[PDB]
């Protein structure tokens, strides 16, 4: 439905929708921009991520409330409504994963873009995994793992340990290990090594870069405190 | 789309959607319940009002952000997106007004139901008026006025001055006078008389009723403080 709108107008309206807290609109505008076929700049990648993270975050919060009610109840209504919300969440994840596969990742040649999109691929398979059951589930978990792992391998070769995209990727992969893969030791090890290697590289940063990096390091610290 | 779902299942799912903070879903479930054609109980009227007030409240907050940006800017993008949000807001108001006209109000014979629905009719024409311009606008303002006035006339004849529906109606009609009708003296007079008449009737209430009434009286007081 965004085929007739200029790319620049889609980006401008995504920024307006963000100000208005209209995240579903923001995501639809950014989906339209991606579908223009041109690569995304740093700022535009961030708009894409913010939009979908807010949309899926609403769905995940709702699914958790409903799952909790359902588990306490164990008529068909709670299960039906939890399934409705689940299906819509799955649709959003499939949409994002589709944008990454068609064709964001394959055109992304710089480290900052390729790591960003592979992290997103890990995150959206992780959201699918949160609602998945059984073994169908195992392949979903492995897709998240594989994406995160490719992102980590590139990040370690191509970016400094304080790079905020590298830090956010490690943060999220540590959450994947703790919450999805039942590997809390791997989670803690990854968060600790990431934190320590970033701390040792802070001396190289400007005031503003230091602020960006230390913000995510605090998130790593908050998790370590929760987990230990 | 809710034609195939049981009335009771629609009500149950509206309550679930409220817990999950899924207000668009909650409104769609309550629209389905209304369209079953049976009158609504006290609790169900309140579910209907909560659902739509949250949906339209999101739209109004967004429209205000966009209108502000537009007015500061004065390409077509800000105006286009503000119009998109405005049109969707208008659609929600028209939907609620349609449910009231077909056929909630005409079947509502008790004071508590008839006052509730006429207040809602006032509120949704008021939301239309907030975005309306010119004289088309005058007829919208008069529709809000007329609805509120009929509600007030019934409320004064049929309910005690501490009744929370009567209090909320007067609160909202005072806001209509202050913000829409450019009648801040009428707003202040109405809020003051309502507050004073409720205060004099508090002695008749149980602890729980006193709590319900004084909560809305505080809202009247907060407005008087803002306005004087
Ligand atoms: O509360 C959280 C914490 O999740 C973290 C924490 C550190 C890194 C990454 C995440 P995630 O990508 O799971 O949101 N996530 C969350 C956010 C929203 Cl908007 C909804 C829900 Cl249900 C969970
Ligand atoms: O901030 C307010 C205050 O409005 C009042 C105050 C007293 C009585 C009635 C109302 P209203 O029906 O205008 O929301 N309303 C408001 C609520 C949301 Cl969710 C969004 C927006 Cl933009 C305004
Ligand atoms: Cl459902
Ligand atoms: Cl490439
Ligand atoms: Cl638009
Ligand atoms: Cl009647
Ligand atoms: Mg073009
Ligand atoms: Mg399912
Ligand atoms: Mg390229
Ligand atoms: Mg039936
Ligand atoms: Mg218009
Ligand atoms: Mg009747």
């Amino acid at each position: 439905a965004m085929g007739s709108m200029e790319r620049a107008s889609l980006i401008q309206k995504a920024k307006l929708a963000e100000q208005a807290e209209r995240y579903e609109d923001m995501a639809a505008f950014m989906k339209g921009a991606v579908e223009k076929g041109e690569e995304l700049s740093c700022e535009e990648r961030n708009l894409l991520s913010v939009a979908y993270k807010n949309v899926v975050g609403g769905q995940r919060a709702a699914w958790r409330v409903l799952s909790s009610i359902e588990q306490k109840s164990n008529g068909p209504e709670v299960r039906e409504y939890r399934e409705k919300v689940e299906t819509e969440l799955q649709g959003v994840c499939d949409t994002v994963l589709g944008l990454l596969d068609s064709h964001l990742i394959k055109e992304a040649g710089d480290a900052e873009s390729r790591v960003f999109y592979l992290k997103m691929k890990g995150d959206y398979y992780r959201y699918l995994a949160e609602v998945a059951t059984g073994d169908d589930k195992k392949r979903i978990i492995d897709s998240a793992r594989s994406a995160y792992q490719e992102a980590m391998d590139i990040s370690k070769k191509e970016m400094p340990p304080t790079n905020p995209i590298r830090l956010g990727l490690a943060l999220n992969f540590s959450v994947f290990h703790y919450e999805i893969a039942n590997s809390p030791e791997e989670a803690i090890s990854l968060a600790k090594t990431t934190f320590d290697e970033a701390m040792a590289d802070l001396h190289t940063l400007s005031e503003d870069s230091y602020k960006d990096s230390t913000l995510i390091m605090q998130l790593l610290r908050d998790n370590l405190t929760l987990w230990t």
